[PDB]
């Protein structure tokens, strides 16, 4: 799913 605020630091890897 969309990383919106967290998103970026797994950016990639695991936004979720």
């Amino acid at each position: 799913a969309p990383s919106n605020v967290l998103s970026t630091l797994l950016w990639g890897r695991a936004c979720v």
